DNA sequence: ACAGGACTCG
DNA sequence: CACGAGTCCTGTAG
């Protein structure tokens, strides 16, 4: 029942300078994918456009890249980047509601118009899933169907602005959107269409190495439990070990982690397993499955950036994730190897913030202790040790130092004695008297851990420093174990959201600053509190004081941030 | 197709 | 594998 023009050609009321746009892309992964069709809605009327006409019209095409006409969309990233692979450029967006809808609400899961607008009681657009389908059915429908959904979609969007930004305005979230999460999505979205350079020789090498120490593991793995067995199986191994070769069971049966290195000394078998899972998925994950999408031709591969997902404010990366990427382990750490810049004589710089999390905590609980420590620049997990453990800096043993920093993690994790008597080994009681020893040295940290706890009950909210806001309702749950894990991401997500807050900003400031400096670096990947970059060899010399300074900057704290910064000829040699 | 259990990362 | 993510394999399922 819902009345547009099935236009077939352009005309000039389709280019009002407000509309709310739809350019629909079906592919879950956008990158050089079709766009199916077009729809517009504005002060005269709904429009459906069919892709190859709308996009073959120059002014049309001038409207997309005009930034004075306003476009209100969903997803506006998708759009542009599919548009990007056209060589189409997308101007003068100036409301997404993906992104309107994951401040409002990131608990929501909004991830198409039909769920955005069930949060305003909008119901009159159907799900995408219900249009297209699951995965082998996902399909695009005939022109009738998918020109009313569109139309649909875009109307949607024209009715839902004004709400959500009257919320986000009596939440204080307005700038964050407008100024922060919108101008990011354009960056992201320059990013992903980049893409980065992967050495698909330097792979294929380090893959065949990996399948030779693979079998000779294998085989040693097989000799020491007189049996052929899938090693990646957890249940045939749960039965080689506690059955066959009779291990102890500390916790059907679990080989976990934690568990085989805890039993280690019993058996040589134990090693090689965790060297075999190890190995196995750098073969399976980094070679293999990184070789599967990288772009035959360009040998590039295309991340896609998730700006709408994560609960605290981060982004998230998928197919591929690139920001987890192994650095642990030397054998796995050389897989970075294979990431090169996209050009001869470019190399790639790394910049980091060196413990944002920590600290954004001196910074929130004004903590005179901890923000001492930082404006000394002492190495903060020495300095916890000296105050826990009661010693001068030079009685700091390393073992000492390990288990200070494990407190510091569990710290701003939202400590438990259960947590951190689990990750270090210890009894409760034991890692109880770490704790109140810690809450005695910084009585600042133990006031603001009291303190967003019980904000979070009366306000049903913790924000960040940029006003990004997680609901918490379990955190007046009557289960014990519902309630601390709301109580935990009370005390955490302040903290991780606010060092997301600050990197989203240092990227939008470095943008700016590259351009101002008509450089032609320009920013390739961000791993929460990294930021990778590209430039001519030239240019670093200019990136070492540009970049740091910049992401420094990004916003004023108590405590300064501090940013250490590498440059080489792959990935793996910015170290 | 989907969950559990393993591994990767900040 | 505490807080936050993602991918691959196995085995159970339809
Ligand atoms: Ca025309
Ligand atoms: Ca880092
Ligand atoms: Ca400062
Ligand atoms: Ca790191």
């Amino acid at each position: 029942k819902m009345a547009f023009t099935l236009a077939d050609r352009v005309t000039e009321e389709m280019l009002a300078d407000k509309a709310a746009l739809v350019v629909e892309v079906v592919e879950e992964n956008y990158h050089d994918a079709p766009i199916v069709g077009i729809a517009v809605v504005n002060e005269h009327g709904r429009f459906f456009l069919r892709p190859e006409t709308a996009l073959a019209d120059p002014q049309f095409v001038a409207w997309l890249g005009d930034e004075t006409k306003k476009k209100s969309m969903f997803d506006s990233k998708r759009a542009a980047v599919a548009l990007k692979w056209k060589g189409i450029e997308l101007c003068g967006v100036s409301f997404d509601l993906l992104l309107a809808a994951y401040l409002l609400d990131p608990a929501q899961g909004v991830d198409d118009v039909a769920a955005a607008a069930k949060m305003k009681q909008y119901e009159a657009v159907r799900p995408d899933e219900a249009v297209y389908g699951k995965g082998a059915k996902r399909a695009v429908p005939d022109e009738p169907v998918l020109a009313e959904h569109l139309v649909r979609k875009a109307a949607a969007i024209w009715e839902l602005e004004r709400p959500f930004l009257d919320e986000l305005r009596r939440n204080e979230q307005d700038r964050l959107l407008v100024e922060l999460e919108q101008p990011l999505s354009s960056i992201l979205a320059e990013m992903e269409f980049a893409g980065v350079k992967v050495d698909t020789k330097r792979l294929e090498q380090m893959g065949k190495e990996l399948a030779e120490q693979l079998g000779t593991v294998e085989q040693r793995i097989y000799e020491l439990a007189g049996q052929e067995f899938n090693i990646n199986s957890p249940k045939q191994l749960g039965v080689i070990l506690f059955e066959k070769l009779q291990l102890p069971v500390l916790k059907g049966y679990s080989t976990s982690a934690d568990v085989l290195e805890k039993l280690a000394p019993y058996h040589e078998i134990v090693e090689n397993i965790l060297h075999y899972r190890q190995l196995g998925k750098l073969q399976s994950t980094y070679i293999e499955g990184l070789l599967k999408v990288v772009r035959p031709d360009t040998k590039k591969v295309h991340t896609i950036f998730n700006q709408a997902l994560t609960q605290t404010g981060r982004l998230s990366s998928t197919e591929p994730n690139l920001q987890n990427i192994p650095i642990r382990l030397e054998e796995g750490r050389k897989i970075r190897q294979a990431f090169v810049p996209s050009e001869s004589d470019w190399l790639i710089f790394a910049a980091d913030y060196s413990q944002i999390e920590l600290r954004v905590l001196a910074h929130i609980a004004e903590d005179d202790n901890l923000m001492e420590a930082f404006r000394r620049d002492l190495d903060i997990h020495t300095k916890t040790a000296m105050d826990i453990f009661q010693v001068s800096e030079d009685e700091v043993t390393p073992n000492m130092r390990r288990q200070a920093k494990a407190v510091n993690f569990g710290i701003v994790y939202g400590i438990s004695d259960y947590g951190l008597a689990q990750n270090l080994n210890i009894s409760r009681k034991e890692a109880a008297e770490f704790i109140e020893r810690y809450f005695e040295s910084f009585p600042g940290v133990k006031r603001y851990m009291e303190n967003i706890v019980q904000e979070a009950k009366q306000k049903g909210y913790v924000t960040t420093l940029l006003h990004r806001r997680r609901y918490l309702p379990d955190i007046t749950s009557r289960n014990f174990n519902v309630r601390s894990f709301a109580e935990r991401m009370a005390m955490n997500t302040p903290i991780q959201g606010s060092a997301a807050d600050i990197i989203k900003k240092a990227m939008i400031d470095l943008n700016a600053r590259l351009k101002e400096e008509r450089l032609q670096a320009h920013l390739l990947l961000q791993v929460h509190d990294e930021l990778i970059l590209e430039a001519p060899k030239e240019e670093m010399e200019r990136l070492c004081r540009l970049v740091p300074e910049v992401m420094e900057q990004a916003v004023t704290l108590r405590v300064p941030l501090k940013v250490d910064y590498h440059y080489g000829s792959t990935w793996y040699d910015a170290k």
